[PDB]
C-alpha cells in the first residue's frame, strides 16, 4: 500500500522513486507510455480494472493493441498532442467498453519526469 493520491501535483515526481513492484502498491490504475503509444509499465489496479494480466501487455501498442476505443479524438488525439508540445496535464471521465463490461473511470494524463515516457493514470467513478 504506497500512499500516493490520485491527481497529486507532483505526482510525476513520487513515481520515479518507484518500480515495478511499488506500482503495484498504488490506490490507482497506473500505465506508463512511450511517445509512439507503446506500454512500458502497467500496474495490478490497472489490471483490476481492465481485467488485462499486466505483463502480457506490456511491449502492445495501447491506442492501437489494446485499448481501441480510446483511439479517437477524446484520448489518443490530446495524448498526441501532449507529446507533440513536450507538455500534457489533462484529466477527463472516459468509458472503457473493449471486450469488458463498460467500465466509467476517470483518467488522468501526464508528462512523467524521464525521457519521452507519459502517465496514464485511472480510477473509478
Ligand atoms: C478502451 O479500449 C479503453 C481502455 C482500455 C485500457 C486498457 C486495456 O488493457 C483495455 C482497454
Amino acid at each position: 500500500m504506497e500512499h500516493v493520491a490520485f491527481g497529486s501535483e507532483d505526482i510525476e515526481n513520487t513515481l520515479a522513486k518507484m518500480d515495478d513492484g511499488q506500482l503495484d502498491g498504488l490506490a490507482f490504475g497506473a500505465i506508463q507510455l512511450d511517445g509512439d503509444g507503446n506500454i512500458l509499465q502497467y500496474n495490478a489496479a490497472q489490471g483490476d480494472i481492465t481485467g488485462r494480466d499486466p505483463k502480457q501487455v506490456i511491449g502492445k501498442n495501447f491506442f492501437k493493441d489494446v485499448a481501441p476505443c480510446t483511439d479517437s479524438p477524446e484520448f489518443y488525439g490530446k495524448f498526441k498532442e501532449g507529446v507533440a508540445s513536450g507538455n500534457l496535464n489533462t484529466m477527463f471521465e472516459y468509458t472503457f467498453d473493449y471486450q469488458m463490461t463498460p467500465t466509467k473511470v476517470k483518467v488522468h494524463m501526464k508528462k512523467a519526469l524521464s525521457g519521452d515516457s507519459y502517465w496514464v493514470f485511472v480510477k473509478r467513478v
